[PDB]
């Protein structure tokens, strides 16, 4: 139905929408398989003089109507979502005898984590150092536009061909179901999330960029995770992390919100300890980490 939702509203997908011979979904070509996402490879005819490769999310046709209005929802936030380090929507072409679209630009090399884990790789201390700069500098903008993410990790950030690093969402809430290695205490506690718990987030990300994507707190259950903080534990120091980084993540986990550093002060603490190194270092992978889920 189209008459409708929330016309008046609804009307933002105006923008977000295609021509009318301008787009090509193969399926036999699968960009992976995510749960209730649409993940397919996909082909895009751009004006012209332009050959555009992306990533196509478009959900069925007659689903019903209140589980679809969640879907195009989501993807209207994106709409002025214009930084080089975050993930944006190309756009929404919405067929008449087929269903409404979405679009993602192509990223050749998928998942942050999935890219430190693979062992045909070999990333410096420096290189890595350089991956959590890049995901500070987008939260930096998000901030600002006060955005809050709700699920920082290193498996929703993406990577392109030319090795920059975009911010993004792979499309219950009690106990498990919930990302809880990644939350704060006080989001544990009452459940209400705010950009200085994306802050606590920031610096597991950091832990998994350094172990080269291990998994965080390895012996512990989500049931009890904050049971198991209250103790007075933190993560501890990578073999290959600098002293001064693991103070930085020591900043972000502080038990007040209000006193631990800010986006802001992130990217420049971080963009000294960076510019200190060449390249000569490389990182390799923990035996015991080997081959754990
Ligand atoms: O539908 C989203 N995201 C998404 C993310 C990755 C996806 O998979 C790929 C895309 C391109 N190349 C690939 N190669 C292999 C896998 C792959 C993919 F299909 C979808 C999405 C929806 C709404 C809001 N936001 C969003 C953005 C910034 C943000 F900061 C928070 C939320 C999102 O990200």
């Amino acid at each position: 139905d189209l008459s409708a939702l929330n016309p008046e509203l609804v009307q933002a997908v105006q923008h977000v929408v295609i021509g009318p011979s301008s787009l090509i979904v193969h399926f036999n070509e699968v960009i992976g398989r995510g749960h209730f996402g649409c993940v397919y490879h996909g082909t895009l005819l751009d004006n012209d003089g332009k050959k555009i490769h992306c990533a196509v999310k478009s959900l069925n046709r007659i689903t019903d109507i209140g589980e679809v209005s969640q879907f195009l929802t989501e993807g209207i936030i994106m709409k002025d979502f214009s930084h080089p380090n975050v993930l944006s929507l190309l756009g929404i072409c919405l067929r008449s005898e087929g269903s409404p679209l979405v679009v993602l630009p192509y990223m050749k090399h998928g998942d942050l984590r999935n890219f430190i884990r693979n062992e045909t790789h070999n990333p410096t201390v420096k290189d890595l150092i350089g991956f959590g700069l890049q995901v500070a500098k987008g939260m930096k903008f998000l901030a600002s536009k006060k955005f809050v993410h709700r699920d920082l990790a290193a498996r929703n950030c993406m990577l392109d061909e030319k090795f920059t690093v975009k911010v993004a969402d792979f499309g219950n809430k009690t106990g498990a179901k919930l990302p809880v290695k990644w939350m704060a205490l006080e989001s544990l506690q009452t459940q209400k999330f705010t950009t200085k718990s994306d802050v606590w987030s920031f610096g597991v990300l950091l832990w998994e960029l350094m172990t080269r994507g291990a998994p965080p707190y390895p012996d512990v259950n989500t049931f009890d995770i904050t049971v198991y903080l209250l103790q007075g534990r933190r993560l501890l120091q990578p073999e290959y992390c600098p002293d001064p980084l693991y103070e930085v993540m020591l900043k972000c986990w502080h038990p007040k919100a209000e006193m631990r550093p800010s986006f802001s002060e992130l990217v420049s603490r971080i963009s000294a300890i960076f510019s200190t190194f060449i390249g000569e270092h490389y990182v390799h992978v923990n035996a015991t980490y080997v081959n754990v889920k």
